[PDB]
């Protein structure tokens, strides 16, 4: 019934319920950037029909070990969260903004 987040924006197929991933103990991070803008981040295992720019960066990346690239939806350039990578148990993850999702079938 509610298996399949879509970007908010453009309805662009992102991810799977079944992609949750809780990173050390829940799904859910609230994390502040160095902007102060706080974000509800949902980690998940896998994701689709984004586009990582930028470089790999380790600052300020909210997850010990992990580098970060910025995620844009591929259909309508908006930000979405962060592909995760460098790290270990997982070596990658994406870590995508929740208010930007919408869940649905
Ligand atoms: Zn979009």
């Amino acid at each position: 019934g509610a298996s399949i987040f879509r970007c908010r924006q453009c309805g662009q197929t992102i991810s799977r319920r079944d992609w949750l991933l809780p990173m050390g103990g829940d799904h859910e991070h609230v994390v502040f950037n160095p902007a102060g803008m706080i974000f509800r981040v949902w980690c998940f295992s896998l994701a689709q029909g984004l586009r990582l720019i930028g470089a790999p960066s380790g600052e300020f990346s909210w997850f010990k070990g992990y580098d970060w690239t910025i995620a844009l939806c591929g259909q309508c350039g908006s930000h979405l969260g962060w592909h995760y990578e460098g790290g270990s148990q997982p070596q990658t993850f994406f870590g995508l903004i929740k208010d930007r999702l919408a869940e649905g079938p």
